[PDB]
């Protein structure tokens, strides 16, 4: 019967966009199309604009509270960013969702400065994964420097003036040597990664006792059926392959050299043997820890939103 | 070094205390002494009144956010209780702290109905602990029906009109058969017990993937050094033993039959072998999951309050 979530179907969620009227400007439409050419502006208006408005109500409540607490705390303390996390399967659309929300949240005067950090950067470099026999376990708990990731969000929630994150490139399939990103007290930080709702129980080989989620204000799990995820993963793989036709520095150039059919077979096996296993064992069991679960159907169309009561 | 907690200084804490007329009548003072005869009214003035005032800021902020969200989302607006949890070592004073905060929080017109549930009630009964060889592990993760405790706070955070909890009695050292406490959508529920900051990692014999903390709005860990906890545990034990001098149906009547010196040696060994081991292995490592850490000194006086930034 009753669950910890308010549940919206698409009709009810899209109905929210008039409760408070919002409309994209030309400049914004151009950013959004630059984030993802396949992303529907209709989908932005019906789904992501209401979601950005929902989040502004949460962020605004936090800022009002902070202003009250400053009455006795005093206004000398550090600026602490509001942290939104985005979890879900490999290839469900976390990066797209994060980039879209970054663009939309940047509107509001209360919170113009929005940073985006992906947990990919906190993977151990390939040389270390190789040393440990983990090269086909990339994305599994053992492949992350999870202590460093927890320290990064901890430091942000400690009010450090700057914190630095390592960065990964899907193009070179590795952590970028000397490519670290520095953030400086943003209003919002969006942390995107499959493992953002994981905890010490997922890392029994090297446990931690305070979790990423203990430093996150609001978490979104993007959900979809396995059959869709596989299709989206394979399609994305083929787009990276296309990108590599003329980029011999892409790791995907190895696959550009193969027939499309054989590339598809490789991508299918990577999905089945690595990412699907990761989803079932490590990602999906964390879904019910999210503040909000956003479910997708064919063509990336959101068909359900569930929000913690 | 900065950490995720601000530590109140005397000017900030004074400003919190002085922010309202906290208007304690003679009858209220009498009821507070009824909670614990060794409770200092000076601690109530200097510590518990301001702590409860702090909590009201958080509770009140959450009420107004709920109201904003209800109009935006078009939902009916069922009440969801605000849940405060209180963790810490055996004998640190969780129950006294919980009962004082219950009495003080209920004085605010915005949240007059405050319930208190202890996690002791969710221990497996002695009959079950005996079946599993766990009578000397009472309070350890294996001794709790943890799934049932998570379900209780989950149901509350689902808007169920009523929820039922099993109840424990320290006087018979067991779960009261058919003694269940039913709560009905209070404004606030205080959940008191040593395990409220524990998670799936602490229960590898029977894992859960959504934690008590996932249904708790604000958590307090009451902290004190080991040497004080020990003396407080022993003094309490001796007091229960004294109470049993005239009560043969008390579980502690058993210890009233011993000599005082032997009762003391027994209490000391219970501390050292059961409750202290539990503190080090299972309780203390959860401390930094708390919204607020309240540290106690000699005579139970609070000498430090740390609050998440
Ligand atoms: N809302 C969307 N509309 C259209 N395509 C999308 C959408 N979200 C994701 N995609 C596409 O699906 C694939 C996976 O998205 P991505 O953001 O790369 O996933 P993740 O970051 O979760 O691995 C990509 O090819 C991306 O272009
Ligand atoms: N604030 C306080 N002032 C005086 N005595 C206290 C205070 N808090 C707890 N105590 C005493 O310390 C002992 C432990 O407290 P209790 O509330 O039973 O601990 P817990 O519930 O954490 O096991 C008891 O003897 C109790 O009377
Ligand atoms: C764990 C991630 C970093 C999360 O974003 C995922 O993208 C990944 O590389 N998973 C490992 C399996 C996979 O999809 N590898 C891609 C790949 C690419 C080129 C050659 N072999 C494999
Ligand atoms: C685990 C608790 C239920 C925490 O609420 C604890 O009181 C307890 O029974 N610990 C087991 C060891 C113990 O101290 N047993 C006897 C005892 C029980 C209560 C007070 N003094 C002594």
């Amino acid at each position: 019967l009753m669950t910890p979530y308010l549940q919206f179907n698409r009709h009810q969620w899209a109905a929210l966009r008039d409760s408070v009227p919002m409309t994209l400007t030309e400049d914004e439409i151009t950013r959004l199309k630059g984030i993802n050419e396949d992303l529907s502006l209709e989908e932005v208006a019906e789904i992501y604009l209401p979601l950005s408005r929902l989040l502004n109500f949460y962020i605004s409540s936090n800022l009002r509270r902070q202003a009250v607490l400053e009455q006795f705390l005093g206004t000398n303390g550090q600026r602490i960013p509001y942290i939104i996390s985005i979890a879900g399967s490999v290839a469900v659309g976390k990066s797209t969702t994060a980039r879209v929300l970054q663009a939309l949240l940047s509107r509001w005067p209360e919170h113009r400065h929005v940073e985006l950090i992906t947990t990919d950067g906190f993977l151990h470099p390939n040389s270390v994964l190789k040393e440990r026999g983990l090269m086909k376990k990339k994305g599994f708990p053992q492949s992350y420097d999870m202590h460093r990731l927890v320290k990064f969000v901890s430091d942000l929630k400690s009010g450090v003036p700057q914190a630095t994150a390592p960065v990964y490139s899907h193009l070179i399939y590795d952590v970028i040597p000397d490519g670290d990103k520095t953030v400086a007290q943003p209003d919002i930080l969006i942390l995107e990664g499959l493992n953002v709702l994981q905890s010490g129980m997922d890392y029994p080989h090297d446990p931690h006792h305070v979790f990423v989620s203990d430093f996150v204000d609001f978490s979104i799990y993007v959900d979809a059926p396995e059959e869709l995820l596989k299709s989206w993963y394979i399609n994305r793989f083929l787009k990276f392959r296309e990108g590599a036709f003329t980029d011999p520095d892409s790791y995907f150039h190895n696959y550009a050299k193969l027939s499309k059919e054989e590339a598809v077979d490789i991508a299918t096996s990577l999905w089945n043997e690595i990412n699907l296993m990761n989803l079932k064992e490590n990602i999906l069991p964390t879904r019910e820890r999210a503040s909000l679960i956003m479910t997708k159907s064919a063509n990336h169309s959101v068909n359900q939103v569930r929000l913690r009561k």
